[PDB]
Order: C-alpha cells, then sequence, then structure tokens
C-alpha cells in the first residue's frame, strides 16, 4: 500500500519497469519515480538518467534540489527526494553507462547517501556519503566522499574557482572531478576539457557518454 | 473516508451533485472539488467551469497553478490539484459545452493528464496528454496533445509570440489553438479573432460559448 | 485521537477549559486552539480573544493569514486556521462581549465560514459567510455577510478608501462596519470615530469594549 | 513505529545512543535526532550540541528556525523542530557541560518549552519557557525565562543595541545574558566580555566552554 522504495514496490509483486509511488519515512506525500526491476534482481529506485540530450542539465541549485525532466526519459529526480529516499535506509548505489560504440560497463558502490546526518540538508549542501566499489566501469566516485554539492550559481567545492561553471554541471566537486554525469550531452569524444558525460576511470576526460542511469536499492 | 476522485465519492454511497472533500495519493492533505453525479453515471471531479463571466479569467501563472473562482461557480482547480488528481489513475475528461442559443454539445476523450511523468510538473509547465476523442462537439483539443500550459507571464508555446497575452487566456497553446475555454467571456458572436471561450469545432474562432465545464474520472 | 475540533475534544472526555490539539480535514498537521468547555454546554474552538491591549492587532495581511498573540491570551488564530475548521463541517459562531462597567452581552449565528467555497481562499480573501442571529448583544454581523476581509495591506472593501487604515483594525469590511473586535484596544468611550473594539449594535460606534471572544462549534 | 520523541524510541526497545526517526504530534512528516540513551535512565532528544568549534553558530534567523550543523557532532536541531518536541507534551531539560580541564557539570530544568502558547511561534520569536533548576553547573538560565530568541538580523532582546551581534551568539538575551551556549568557539579564557560559548554561574563570562549538549525528556 505505501511502499518506501522501488524494492518494496518489487516485493509487493510488481515485476515489471516503468513508474510507481512510493512514500519515503519523512516525504509522507511521496512521489513517483523510474523503478529497475530487472538489474541483479532489481528493486532499484532510478535518480539520473541520461540517454539523448533532450534535457537541460546545465541547471541551477534550485533545479538540482526540486527535480527536473521526466521519469520516461532523462531526468534528475532532485536533491530533496534522494535525500529522503538515502536516509531511511542503508541504500546501495548502481551506475549503468554505456559508450557511442555499444559498449556497456557498470559500477556498484555498497554505500550511498546525500546529506545522511544535515540537521538541513540543503543548507549543508547534500553532502556525498559513497564506499565499497566493485563492477567494470572502474571507481570515478569515491574521490568526491564527503563533498557538498555544487551549481553553477551555489559554489561549496575546493577549487577558487566554481567547479559546475567550469566543467558544465553540477556535482560532488572536489577540485574538481572524476565523474561528471550531470555534464553536457557532446555526444562521445570531445576537445573540451572535462565537461560532458564523464565517467574518466572508463573513458578518461574528453568522451561524453552515451547513457548513464544512477539508481539505489537497500544493502 | 478518504475518496481519491468524485467516483469513490459517488461508490461510497454520495450520488446528489455538490461540493466534496476528495484526497489524491500525492496530495494526503486533500481538497473540496465539485463532484458532477449525474453526467454518464456520474463520478466526475470538475476542475474548470464558465457560466456568466463574473470570473476573470485572464490570470498569471501562480493562478493557474493554484487555483481560483468557487466550486459552486466559475472556477478553476488549479493546475497543481489537476496533476494530483490525473497522475494517481488514469483519467478520461468530459468536456460539456452550451451556446446562448440553449444548443449544448460534448467532447469526451478517454485519456487525460496533465505533466503525468514531470519530475517538476510546476518547471515543465503541466504538459497536456489527450487522446480517444469521442462526441457531439468535434475534437478542439488532440492539435494541444504535448503542449505546455501558457499564460501571459509565462510563455512555453509554438509561436515567437505569448499565445496567452494575444488570445487574451491561458492554455496548452501550440502556434495557437483549435479550444480556448480560458478565454474572455466575450458572449455569442465578437469581431475579435479567436479570444473568447472558443470551442472551434463546434462554433468556430468567433463565438464565445456561455457555458464549459472540464471534468474527468477514472477509465 | 485525532479531534477535528473543540467538541471531539469535549466528547472524547476532556471538560476542563484550556489548549488542545485538534486535526481538521484538510489541515492534518493540526494545531493548537483554545477550547471554551463551558458556554451552552462547552465544545467551543476559540478563533479571536481581546482582555487587555497586550497584543498589537493593528496587523497586515500576512499576520491574519498565519494568526498572532498567544492563546491563553489575546490572539487571532488566522484565518487559514478559521478556513481549515470551518469547511470541515457546518459551524455555527458565538461572540462573548464585556464592557468596563462588567456589563456582559453576546450574539449567536447559526451559521459560520470563512472562504466556504473559494478554490484558493486566500486569492478570494477569506470571504464572511454569517446567518441566523440570536442574542442579547443585537446583530452588529449580518451587514458583513458575503465581504472579503480587508487588511492595511490589502483593500478588498466596498469604500474607495481602505476601511482597515481609517477604522485601525482587519475585518470583512463593507462601506465600511457595524462591528470591528479587531479595532484598536482604546478602553471605553472615545472620540474617534468606530476605530476601537466596537459591537455597534450593543454599545454603538464610539465605545471600545474590554473583552471579545470569536468562536465555533458544529451545528 | 512513530514514536513522538527518544522517550519512545529508548521505550520500544532501542538501548543505543544515536540518530533516530521522531514524528511530533504536529510535525507528521518527522524529522531525525541524535537520542541520548545514557544520561539518567536515556530517551533525551539532543537538539544543541558544541565539541570542537568545527561549526559557524554566529547565525541569522532562518537558520536557527530551520537548524543547522550534523547530528553526529556540532549542531542546532532548529527552533520550528524544538517547538514541535517541546508544545506536544512537558519536557524538562538537561545541560551537560565539559570545560577544557576535564572539568564537567550538568543542569536540569524540571520545565523547559519554546513558543509553548504562541499561535506563530517564528512571529512571537520562540519565547523561552524553563523553570526548576538543580544540578552542578548552577543555573545561568531562569533570568531568561519568558525572553524571546534574538539573532544578529532579528532583535526582541531588553538592550538598546543587538544582544546577539554584541555578544556573537543567538539566545533569549535579557539585557543580556547568564548564558550564551550558542557563542563564538573562543577554547577557554578570553579577553572579550561573554561572547563565548559562555555559562556564568559555572566558569564566569571570560570562559568559552569546550562542549555542551541540550536536550529534551518528558517529564
Ligand atoms: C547499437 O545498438 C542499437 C540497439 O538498439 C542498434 O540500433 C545499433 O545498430 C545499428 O543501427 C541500426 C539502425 C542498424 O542499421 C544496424 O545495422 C546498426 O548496426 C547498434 N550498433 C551500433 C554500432 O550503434
Ligand atoms: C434557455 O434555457 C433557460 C432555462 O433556464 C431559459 O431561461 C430560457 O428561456 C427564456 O428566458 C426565460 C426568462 C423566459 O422568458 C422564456 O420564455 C425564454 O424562452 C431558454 N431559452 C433561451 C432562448 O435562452
Ligand atoms: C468587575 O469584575 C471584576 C471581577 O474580576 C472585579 O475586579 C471588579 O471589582 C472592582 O475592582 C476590584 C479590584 C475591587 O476593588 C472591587 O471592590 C471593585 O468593585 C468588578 N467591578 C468593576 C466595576 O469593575
Ligand atoms: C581529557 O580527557 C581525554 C579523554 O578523551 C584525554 O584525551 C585527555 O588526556 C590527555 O591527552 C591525551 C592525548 C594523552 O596524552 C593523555 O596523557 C593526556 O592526559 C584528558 N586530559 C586532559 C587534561 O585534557
Ligand atoms: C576535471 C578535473 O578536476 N580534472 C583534474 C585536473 O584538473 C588535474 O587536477 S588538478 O587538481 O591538479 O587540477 C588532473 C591532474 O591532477 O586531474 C584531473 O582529475
Ligand atoms: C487561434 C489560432 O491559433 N488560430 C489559427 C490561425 O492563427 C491560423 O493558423 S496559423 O498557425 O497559420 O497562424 C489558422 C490557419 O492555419 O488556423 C487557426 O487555428
Ligand atoms: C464605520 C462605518 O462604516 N460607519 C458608518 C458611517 O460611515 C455611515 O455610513 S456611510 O456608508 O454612509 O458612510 C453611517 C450612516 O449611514 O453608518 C455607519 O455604520
Ligand atoms: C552579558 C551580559 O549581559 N552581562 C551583564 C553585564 O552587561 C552587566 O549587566 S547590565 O544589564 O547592567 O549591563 C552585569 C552587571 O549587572 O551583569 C552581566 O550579567
Ligand atoms: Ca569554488
Ligand atoms: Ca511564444
Ligand atoms: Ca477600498
Ligand atoms: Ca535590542
Amino acid at each position: 500500500s505505501r511502499p518506501r522504495d522501488c524494492l518494496d514496490v518489487l516485493l509487493s509483486g510488481q515485476q515489471d519497469d516503468g513508474v510507481y509511488s512510493v512514500f519515503p519515512t519523512h516525504y509522507p506525500a511521496g512521489f513517483q519515480v523510474y523503478c529497475d526491476m530487472r538489474t541483479d534482481g532489481g528493486g532499484w529506485t532510478v535518480f539520473q538518467r541520461r540517454e539523448d540530450g533532450s534535457v537541460n542539465f546545465f541547471r541551477g541549485w534550485d533545479a538540482y534540489r526540486d527535480g527536473f525532466g521526466r521519469l520516461t526519459g532523462e531526468h534528475w529526480l532532485g536533491l530533496k527526494r534522494i535525500h529522503a529516499l538515502t536516509t531511511q535506509a542503508a541504500y546501495e548505489l548502481h551506475v549503468d553507462l554505456e559508450d557511442f560504440e555499444n559498449g556497456t560497463a557498470y559500477a556498484r558502490y555498497g554505500s550511498f547517501g546525500v546529506g545522511l546526518f544535515s540537521v538541513d540538508p540543503e543548507e549543508d549542501g547534500y553532502p556525498l556519503t559513497v564506499a565499497d566499489y566493485s563492477g567494470t566501469a572502474g571507481d570515478s566516485l569515491l574521490k568526491h566522499s564527503g563533498m557538498r554539492f555544487t551549481t553553477k550559481d551555489r559554489d561549496s567545492d575546493h577549487s577558487e574557482n566554481n567547479c559546475a561553471a567550469f566543467y558544465r554541471g553540477a556535482w560532488w566537486y572536489r577540485n574538481c572531478h572524476t565523474s561528471n554525469l550531470n555534464g553536457q550531452y557532446l555526444r562521445g569524444a570531445h576537445a573540451s576539457y572535462a565537461d560532458g558525460v564523464e565517467w574518466s576511470s572508463w573513458t578518461g576526460w574528453q568522451y561524453s557518454l552515451k547513457f548513464s542511469e544512477m539508481k539505489i536499492r537497500p544493502v
């Protein structure tokens, strides 16, 4: 009746990929998400998808807090929703990647959260918790652990520049990044430095991936 | 106890037309609506009514998001409420029309929604989903399918002008419209082009209707 | 467990006057009110009290929407809360008055509501519904029936002036008033015209009352 | 399932100190707090902690309303949350203090609340209710009883200056204080007057304490 996430949806007997209502502990109004019911037995709540460059990801603080795009296509679920999900239980993160040569890879993180113990996660900049990498894509996220989220209009990074403005995205920037999955949809190899859909451990700092999906499941 | 819409109110044993409390899945505070318990067996949730020009419909974004007028008279229920209703289940739309010669007609749409898969339906402009026309008024809505909602202060249409400013209303404007039920209450035939309560397939682009009601019921 | 008003509190077995939690149908977070468990068998939800001039009632729109003062003393519960109460059921209004000569009187209204059928009661100005007077104070409210609420910063009255600015209060002003229980605490007879705690049918337009209480109970 | 505070968490069978979900009567979304399950049998809800000066406490009104820092470290839970907790039942306050010589002391108050009967506790400035001192630190809070909360940008104190600006903190200032646990983390004895983490009855007006924790439990 009130699944808290896509794993509750799966265990209630819904086996199809698609859009479902979930109701996190501290977000009782609930909201709709895309559930991946296939990957590693299923029950994954999607919070980011790139697939075709139809949606603008070069967005400000309010858009990254509140979410944008469509659940059936390219979207960012919103940091307020990702906080409501990742604080209610211990989640793992799955990242699926595809290049423009139909190569695929994945990274799995045994631990993932945003603003986990922040009294005001927005004020506190939704800081990243991430640990325990496995998979085929290589690790491009551990270096970001403990970093606040930065947008073009709200700088909490460890550059004297704004990493989000400079690398044309929004991420838990350090000085500045090994991943940038919210970067410009530049479609494969590019001359500009690290400002595309980058997962550096797989395809370097000058290759914008075709497809990315970031999704969570209780450990 | 907690009907999600006017069909739940009807099936609970309330047979009179009137104002009732409903509680959509993702709007658990609930709100009051006018229920039509008569049309095609009843259970219709009203979200728009024109009948006498007593209410100003030439309103900005905030008014069309939040609603205006009175449930017992002319009103717009508000796109945030229409989103909360149409995303909780698959709805049909019924449109009742009356001209100033006591002629009536209706359009039925087997599928209707606003911002159905939008992460932020407001940001995304509450885009229209509508399909499967039947009735006596003719179809004046299918051409609007997939269009964002436009007001005089927020332009998401496919004109290089603001369709809402120009046609003095608020609608899912393309370039620009075949219907304008939120247009000025100009009372029948008028010289100005398409800026009245227009349903073009029935009464052309220069006839402001006396009465309109837009209402929804689960398929 | 979840009384909707002070009558539910009374019928649950709480017989003492005081502050209690209530949970209106469309305000499920609930809030605290002062319950009068004595008047005419009890179960009255207080929304206004004057007794000593310790609280400033010459306040703007936001203060009259959101409430001010303290539940144990002078207060205005707030029009958003009075709307949440009066729309969930059919309420009567009781007004208790006291002059500075220890005279008391009361007015009872068989019907009372604010913004009863308004889609956006705030936008719509929380219009007064009131009918069916009885009691000792005389009727000073029926002439206000159907009038929007006016403050010094938001004019919806039927003067070409701002009635709230002019009569130094906040009320459902026509042109302008027969009651002004939110007026200045001027302490009895005064030279200024109708700008005190006025109930004109009892003590005229130049007498500021010592005590007023406005409270509601389901019919 | 829905503990209202850390005492409900304890009595449900959770004996470890740590972060838990609580759901106050008028804050039904709930939020996370740090529970002290050890002090005097346990069940204490933490709302303030100083331990190392890593968090800036010289913050404005919005930060003191909404909370800041992290539940596992230095934080202020936020006056809106402290109001939601202290109005749902009768609470006692426990204050644990430590100096830089590993001395500890405590103050216990048999009665504690903020904005207890305020219709709008924010407007009303979250006024302090506190009574019935016992413990080893001495009383440095009773003189503040009945005072509104003051920040550098919102002055409700009884100085003709802003006590919060002057003593570089945020507190229920009179003219001005005997305690300032939200003051600058100045680390022990200091030349500046009363602008550190001060508990005057224990360590005077020129000694910034190493550790403070303010926490509540139903009487
Ligand atoms: C990558 O996978 C997709 C599967 O959807 C295929 O469309 C691609 O096939 C290529 O494009 C289609 C239109 C067809 O002409 C086929 O012959 C092509 O090989 C596939 N391969 C590549 C390299 O993109
Ligand atoms: C349209 O229907 C309404 C039903 O409410 C009628 O009021 C109209 O009747 C006309 O107006 C009334 C006042 C009366 O004089 C009658 O004789 C008229 O025919 C009716 N017809 C039209 C053409 O508007
Ligand atoms: C009005 O009622 C109140 C009841 O609380 C009384 O205080 C008033 O009594 C008057 O004031 C007190 C202090 C005492 O001196 C008494 O002798 C007075 O009559 C009472 N009467 C008036 C006229 O205010
Ligand atoms: C205060 O208590 C803490 C307990 O955590 C101790 O760290 C302090 O011990 C002192 O510092 C440590 C690093 C060690 O060198 C020890 O020998 C010291 O006495 C303790 N004492 C003081 C005075 O701070
Ligand atoms: C996008 C980004 O941050 N790229 C950095 C690059 O700037 C530089 O690091 S740098 O901190 O010295 O600038 C480089 C060598 O160290 O490593 C990369 O990961
Ligand atoms: C209100 C409105 O939009 N009216 C259009 C009109 O502008 C014009 O279309 S137009 O796109 O060429 O301008 C016309 C012929 O095509 O069709 C109408 O539906
Ligand atoms: C406060 C107020 O409104 N007082 C009016 C007064 O202004 C005048 O009415 S007036 O509409 O002509 O001005 C008078 C005689 O009619 O009646 C009073 O009730
Ligand atoms: C921080 C603060 O307020 N310190 C006051 C100090 O200012 C002065 O009091 S004072 O009201 O006269 O200024 C003093 C003697 O009375 O007592 C202290 O508690
Ligand atoms: Ca920077
Ligand atoms: Ca346009
Ligand atoms: Ca006026
Ligand atoms: Ca001051």
